[PDB]
């Protein structure tokens, strides 16, 4: 009668978020203990074929780090982690307000006063992740979230799915010449980019024609586009890494500077209170609105170091 022991049997399958090829996130409730009835997304993989791979694994096991260590307003919260024989689990917040770049699909165009709400959170997570000396590295608009209230929360630190996308990515990484942190500058401006614009700033027919585009780097400005917006794109949006804005020590206070945040009240932004420009409706805790329908039912189909003291529950 200690402590409660958290193993799969605890949590109810209510339907799946999103599969992968590694494993799958579902929406669960949880049926039994300290949080009896609470939704969660759990995500499952797969041991076997995570350890055959060393990238792979590296992923696997960072995430399970920077999720215990980083917590941030901004940043998906980690509630539990534990594992069996062949399956990792790890139980997240289930994050009801969907993906933030589906609201962009029924916007058309986000305004500037909208997408820079949202940029400015997504740059505070940004800046703190640097802090902890964690670059994120493929940052697209997939991985931006929002939570009940409608306030952004990156996630995806593990694995990707499928066993992606090129256009967020910053010249260096498609190089392969090394990269500082200026790399998610450059990710934050393809994200305002599509934010203002509807797609990426670079795009081309296959897979190396997109990149010829990315690598002359040539700036397609809307006319539109207020004079601050256009100077923080270019700015951004640099080919040189070293000339690119927050890529000097500065880091996400030298973004933070720029005029086109000149009205974020970033005290009140980082404390969530500032009302963000979607917020989505509720009738209930389990909605699963914006969660499109790919998915339904419910059903999850020696070396073991080093998951080793995989096992977390989260302090709060
Ligand atoms: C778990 C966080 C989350 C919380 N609440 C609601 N939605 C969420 N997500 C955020 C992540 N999102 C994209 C995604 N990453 C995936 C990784 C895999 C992998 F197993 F790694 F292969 C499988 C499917 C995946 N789908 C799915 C729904």
């Amino acid at each position: 009668r200690g402590p409660e022991k958290i193993r799969p049997e605890c949590f109810e399958l209510l339907r799946v978020l999103g599969k992968g090829g590694y494993g799958k996130v579902f929406q669960v409730r949880k049926v039994t203990g300290a949080n009896t009835g609470k939704i969660f997304a759990m995500k499952v993989l797969k041991k076997a074929m995570i350890v055959r791979n060393a990238k792979d694994t590296a992923h696997t096991k960072a995430e399970r780090n920077i999720l215990e260590e980083v917590k941030h307003p901004f940043i998906v919260d980690l509630i539990y982690a534990f594992q069996t024989g062949g399956k990792l689990y790890l139980i997240l917040e289930y994050l009801s307000g969907g993906e933030l770049f589906m609201q962009l699909e029924r916007e058309g165009i986000f305004m500037e006063d909208t997408a820079c709400f949202y940029l400015a959170e997504i740059s505070m997570a940004l800046g703190h992740l640097h802090q902890k000396g964690i670059i994120y590295r493929d940052l697209k608009p997939e991985n931006i979230m929002l939570n009940h209230q409608g306030h952004v929360k990156l996630t995806d630190f593990g694995l990707c799915k499928e066993s992606g996308t090129i256009e967020y990515m910053a010249p260096e990484i498609l190089m392969r010449s090394g990269h500082n942190r200026a790399v998610d500058w450059w990710s934050l401006g393809a994200l305002m980019y599509d934010m203002l614009t509807g797609a990426p700033p670079f795009t081309g027919e296959n897979r190396k024609k997109t990149i010829d585009k990315i690598l002359k780097c040539k700036l397609n400005l809307p006319p539109y586009l207020t004079q601050e917006a256009r100077d923080l794109l270019k700015k951004l949006l640099k080919r040189n890494a070293a000339s690119r804005l927050g890529a000097g020590p500065g880091d996400a206070g030298e973004v933070q500077a720029h005029p086109f945040f000149r009205h974020i009240n970033w005290e009140e932004l980082l404390a969530r209170k500032v009302e963000p420009p979607f917020k989505p409706l509720l009738q209930s805790e389990e909605d699963v609105s914006q969660f499109d329908s790919k998915f339904t039912r419910q059903t999850p189909v020696s070396a073991n170091q080093v998951f080793l003291g995989f096992a977390y529950v989260a302090p709060s």
